[PDB]
């Protein structure tokens, strides 16, 4: 198969969701050595905000900018349509993603293309995947109400079709070094069994 | 009083939230005509988005970027301290606010200036206001799973110390121009009895 990782963290080589990514990738590689594996880091190669004018992009003549983003989207699209496992690294900045995952988004929602309108309903338009979500976070909000990240994500990835996604935490970094290395620890576990099952 | 007013929406003169938020204004102008107001409009004057340089002015020397995004951080803090009635025009984009809010809040969020540990918890800095949300949905989503919006601007209003907070909703606007007619009469009357109360 083919696996597609997005990184998102703002802080680099210091992100604890980027080095459980890297942790994923040496792993696959580990137990699964024909596959291949894409990275895009979306902090590192940043996509741009969705203005009033790159709006119309995706939606007569088109500026030049227009022109820019509709063709970084068509890429964007078929990258994420050509892999089968899809990792998303999504730590909580300010109780939502990470402006960089965001920004991805946005120009990777579009209708007749990643969804569509029936009289079913909305129907998402990338179908066959299976997703994996690395989600770091300072403190301790899992199956609380201040996780609004986790079901923001189930229903986003739901929308354009991908139904099946399994969550991995990272919970409790703020609270220093050991408690970054259990969740580290913790977060690693998780991943094996999800290589190997 | 004073009233402070932030606008969000990427559509300019065509925006549903953008039109509501003018309404708020006309009429606190003609109820309250001794107060003054206050509106920033983040589509037309952009919050850069938060990455890996510009998070280190928040938190040695610092570079040119780094001086101007903490000159524009002071600034809008004092704002937002400054008023007593704050009012967000938040439409939903793709089942988030839009990046344009997003990046005004990731400025906005800074510890021992708008929250601070404390051995109670994490405790927020701007007190003693009241928030009113005018969020504009295409779809119906409210009191249902697919609203994480809400939510996410209750935790996130709450945890900078704004727990007074009001919704003012028009769904449905997708559908069409009557449809769109009657979430602007619904969230006008909403509006209304905020106003005068
Ligand atoms: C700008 C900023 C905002 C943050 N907001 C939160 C927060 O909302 N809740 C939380 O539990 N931790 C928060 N944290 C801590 C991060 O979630 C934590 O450091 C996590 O490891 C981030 O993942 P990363 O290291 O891969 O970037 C924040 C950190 C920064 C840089
Ligand atoms: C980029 C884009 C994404 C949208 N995503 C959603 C969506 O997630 N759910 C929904 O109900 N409507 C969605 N809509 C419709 C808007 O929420 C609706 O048009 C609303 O009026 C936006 O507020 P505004 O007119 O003030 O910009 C979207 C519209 C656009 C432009
Ligand atoms: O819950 C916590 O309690 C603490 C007690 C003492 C010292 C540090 C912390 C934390 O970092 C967090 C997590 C934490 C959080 O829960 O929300 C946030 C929102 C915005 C920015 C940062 C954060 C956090 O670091
Ligand atoms: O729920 C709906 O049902 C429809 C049926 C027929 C024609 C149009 C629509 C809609 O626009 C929506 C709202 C709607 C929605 O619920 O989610 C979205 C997510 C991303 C982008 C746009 C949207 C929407 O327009």
């Amino acid at each position: 198969s083919k696996v597609l990782v997005l990184k998102s963290s703002i802080l680099a080589g210091y992100s604890q969701s980027n080095q459980l990514s890297d942790y994923f990738v040496e792993q696959w590689r580990e137990k699964h050595s024909a596959d291949e594996i894409t990275v895009r880091d979306l902090a590192a190669n940043p996509i741009p905000v969705l203005d009033g004018e790159l709006v119309g992009a995706l939606r007569a003549p088109l500026t030049p900018r227009q022109q820019e983003a509709l063709a970084l989207s068509d890429e964007l699209i078929a990258e994420l349509k050509a892999h089968d496992v899809i990792v998303i690294a999504a730590p909580m900045y300010n109780f939502n993603i990470s402006t960089q995952l965001k920004n991805y988004f946005d120009l990777v929602a579009r209708a007749g293309v990643t969804f569509r309108y029936t009289e079913n309903g909305p129907e998402g338009l990338v179908t066959g995947k299976k997703a994996i979500v690395i989600t770091s976070r300072g403190g301790i909000h899992k199956d609380g109400p201040t996780d609004l990240v986790t079901p923001y994500l189930s229903t986003f990835l739901g929308f354009i079709g991908i139904t099946d996604v399994k969550f991995v935490f990272a919970e409790g970094i703020a609270y220093g070094p050991e408690m970054a290395a259990k969740a580290q620890s913790d977060a690693k576990a998780a991943i094996d069994s999800i290589v190997s099952a």
